[PDB]
């Protein structure tokens, strides 16, 4: 009776990005991969080392290629091995940090992951679908020695969809990303709010906003306004949620309005020169008392996604962790990994809504890393 | 746990097609629908007095619309009712008998089905409220829509296997006897209940969402009738279908076939058939996949119909496939669609009856 | 330098649909084909009678398949001939009258058409589909063997013709109300190569390939009928212009509003027993003037597409004339559809370059004169 | 009567890539762009200058957005400017050197091009994308502001130019071999309109799902020694060298080396793998590509033309290892298109090349037209 499965995820201190050791292949081995909230699928570099007794490449026009949504047939002029076959299916994979994309082949192999009643036994998808993507794609932008990307996007062979389908889980997943490199957070597949902590009602304040999917397969929500200490800075789906930037990203005109109203809410004298890659920094000794950021979601009548000033700030000298996305970012506002860390964020694919707590996880005395004991497993 | 779910399916003697009573809505009610093996999705006429407590039409750009692969937004300039909303998602539904297609609206409601047993549910089963003109011609009497079993993201088997965590496969046991009911079993039937002699052949899915296999040869009573660099190939070229009762052949294959079939025997053809008799029939052997392949065998009498006539039609110069196997060739034959392994399984101690398998 | 190309179009009185003879093949022959304004392409019956020295079925993955936007390969077991090949590309064709669709194969052959009255000029490699013959069985005017699509799709007639000869990316329909005189489709910039009372409204294309405009309001004798970052839910106009239906079609709620308001513009006593296929019929002779229907385009004060009431009326029986507006039920593809009868005796400029549809705000005086 | 249009394109010595100054906007200005033979469209960074009186961003669901194959609507939260509007269309653009792709906005403006040496003729409503600026940051030749695609895609350079002027649906490349020198792209039927094309041979052209031109190589020999097989082949200007899948690379480079004396080999200069002392070589081996099928026509590469001057006294084999999964097992780069007439016939789905060298007629690509 499997109701949840759970993947440990770690915060990479050097990049601010989140990544995981996936258990794949026969025998099981650890494959380090970026966690890309918006990614279409799981892809890894197979050009390398690849040992498995259970690896298979589906044939062109197969049900597996249809499920993966590719009718592009490929062939390789060379002895067959993972990544190189006669008559297989081709899939474009994306490095979401550089935005590079390249052509690889669809593969199947074992993926293993812990079940959890709400720690539990290790269960497997014996023919988990993924792509052997070309190696140039791992060369830039990813945490050291990452070999791939696990996409959690709403696409037919993404992690959440493949896991939910195989185990009959509710078609949703919950992220609890860690703020701290020293301790692993979790991604929970299945209905966490109903099937999952130690007397604490961590979901008590869950509120919901509608979820859309862009044509590029990204999760979008809609922000009705941004207020900083009750002063509105915006206006004047639409909002992407993403783990391919650590920081909040704002379209340039929104960036200028935001940062200026932010500054204004602090003492003018507290401003110091900026350290890269930030624009707006402060002497932190000079004032502890950061403005609160309310994102009013969907429509004027709430609910409110609250960001405390302190959690927007980076200990760089403290700097505002908000980036100028230029004239044409993909979304006018993007909530990045730091906005996800230490919050329970529910992506409900069945009902098309994102759930979020109006109150802080930590108010329960709980950190995302406290959720599961991965050291026993 | 649940590892098997079953839909009773009924043989309609007047059309030669099959149909199920789907259980939907709150409170549950019965929705007669044609079973279309290659259908993309379940659709229904929602002008047919739609009562439900649990009906929703997903909004444009939602997760459900994305899953159904539509980014087309619609609005109905009318009040709000099932099939008429503002800001919902459009999708094309097909009447696969007439081949008509029409733009309808993505809906969500409860569907109930039997486990193997008791009735279990998909609270959010996705389907389409299709335009009512699509139920006017060709369907079995009183049917209100079509339930698609094609390999497409919101087809019946995909939704059910995903919800219950079944093995990605379904088996077909249609009954030959008009008014009798066989079943479609979802999940790993071969391991979860006769499946000793399962041959197997590769399955491809066409761009239009149809199941294909490849037929290397056809014989009538042993007589031959038939016949990451990018590449660019084709599917099998033989379609399995329940949207025709009859075997359909490309004109030239049809001539060869029927003629050779005539020669295995010693009247005034009766419409729509081109070869009829008074009332031993020769056997048809289909070598599957390639020259070494397992053989799909249809005994002659099972091709034959009573207007007795050869139930093999002329699909003209350009049918979808060179060869199509219709409803009658699936009847009283256990056909396993393994979507996880991309192959179709079939029965090479007589056959019992599809109608014997269950009791509802 | 060729500036226009012109195709005569015949009104079939028996169906109200419009058809043309397309000149193709080598040797050149006539192929009678339905004119489908919203159709993706030209499709034609290749069932075995087809024969031509210049016909080829492009190979899968060819530039011609790429242009037609199909990467679906097929093959045929019989001896090779048009419609039947070893490695070709598949294309879905639609009968717009019955809404049947079916898979056929991309074909290529010579098409000839008159320049500007001028000589016959040719497109040597004109792309079209060999469609399954079941597609011609039903709903097509007599003897029709295919459908010429004028849709905004990459191998439609207007696009191929404009492209081959370097015409302006537009065409003008001037359908005839009278079967005995043929009207014209004019490819290229008709307004600058042949009146001035042209109004324009934005043109959008639906995902199924249809032309849409936006009707801000429908009025009858000025009375309102209709009615009282990734951007997300945008839609195209919501009014379709089609030559696949003869009459105006309205979604059932709009239909009822329209009929109630139309009727209110005339004496209740003039009404008479309904006569199929119609729902609102009148004692002819008890009416001197029928209400005008004004479609205000784009915005509440945009340009107006005006229909005279006489032109929306049909005479069914001896002394009884009926309203030529059909009930499209709950889910027509568009809430309002203007049909062949609304396009007859009017110039309509489909400008694909500027995405606008242009129509006269003073109809000639109520198409066959332009050419001969 | 316009039959050909020609674009001077210049060889960049640093990157080995080719680029062009496109004349756009009102008033006209020079917009430097990389020439990407497989590029889907023309894209530019609009953030920067963009001065024009004739720029326009089509609206969502317009005929222009449909042509470009996008039904994705964009809103920009800012005030109106090029690259930033409400209700426009989104298009993904690709930097073909880094393989980065990003979302930009469909735009329309004037593009001027020389007709035939002849006068500047214009496309008033030329479609392109305002692509996000991160796409220009790496790997393009210095100062280029975007990319001009020549792929077989509906709004590519050759398609828009052929359609606007009624050209034959083909183009010929004559890329110049020497740094800063100028070759030409000629749109229209170059072979029939200006024998240097007397010996044109032809091989089937296919288009991949990512929109790249492909042909098939049936075999490769070096000095008549078999290298391949034991043949999908992309033609590209986004790599300056030949690229081979790893097992083909190993065989090719081995056989190439053993045709030369083994003491000729010096230490490898990055990025190359096989380099030589250029004192110790007097003749390089011929590389022969049999196209399409066992008995097809032969694309001949003189071996000297495969070699790169890495240093003062060192010459390297300009053949790169594409690893396990390059897009095509063989790729013919910029260097293989240099000083060679290559005809991309989109109408007939074939690529044409001369069995006899352009230099054996005494001609160089830079000779064809006098630009300035």
């Amino acid at each position: 009776p499997i109701n949840l499965v759970v993947l440990p995820v770690q915060n990479d201190g050097s990049t601010g990005l989140h990544w995981a050791n996936l258990q794949k292949r026969t025998p099981l081995m650890q494959v380090p991969v970026l966690v890309d909230l918006n990614g279409n699928h799981l892809w890894v570099n197979c050009e390398q080392q690849y040992s498995s007794k259970t690896y298979q490449a589906p044939f062109c026009h197969s049900t597996q290629c249809s499920r993966a949504n590719t009718h592009q047939c490929l062939s390789c002029p060379a002895a067959s091995r993972p990544g190189c076959h006669k008559n297989t299916c081709g899939l474009m994979s994306t490095n979401p940090i550089t935005q590079q994309t390249g052509l690889g082949e669809l593969g199947e192999d074992v993926l293993a992951i812990h079940a959890t009643q709400g720690l539990g036994p290790l269960v497997t998808v014996p023919q988990f679908l993924f792509s052997c993507a070309p190696s140039f794609l791992v060369q830039k932008g990813l945490p050291r020695n990452t070999q791939g990307v696990a996409g959690l996007g709403h696409a037919p062979i993404s992690l959440p969809n493949q896991l939910a389908s195989h185990f009959g889980l509710q078609r949703q997943f919950t992220t609890c990303l860690s703020r701290y490199p020293t301790s692993k957070g979790a991604i929970i597949f299945g209905d966490a709010p109903n099937n999952m902590f130690q007397n604490q009602d961590i979901f008590h304040d869950l509120a919901f906003t509608p979820l859309t999917i862009t044509l590029q397969g990204e999760y979008n929500v809609r922000v009705n306004s941004i207020r900083i200490n009750q002063h509105s800075v915006f206006p004047l789906g639409g909002t992407m949620i993403s783990t391919s930037t650590p920081h909040m990203v704002l379209q340039q005109s929104v960036y200028q309005a935001f940062t200026q109203v932010f500054a204004q809410q602090l003492p003018k004298q507290a401003q110091v020169k900026s350290v890269a890659p930030f624009g707006l920094c402060f002497n932190s000794n000079k004032i502890n008392a950061y403005p609160s950021v309310d994102l009013v979601m969907d429509k004027p009548n709430g609910p409110v996604w609250r960001i405390s000033g302190e959690d927007l700030m980076v200990q760089a000298v403290t700097c505002l962790g908000v980036m100028n996305g230029g004239m044409q970012p993909r979304a006018e506002i993007t909530l990045g990994a730091r906005q996800l860390e230490e919050n329970l964020v529910v992506f409900d694919l069945a009902r098309s809504r994102v759930g979020f707590s109006t109150s802080s996880l930590h108010s329960h005395g709980v950190k995302c890393a406290d959720l599961f004991n991965f050291a026993n497993a």
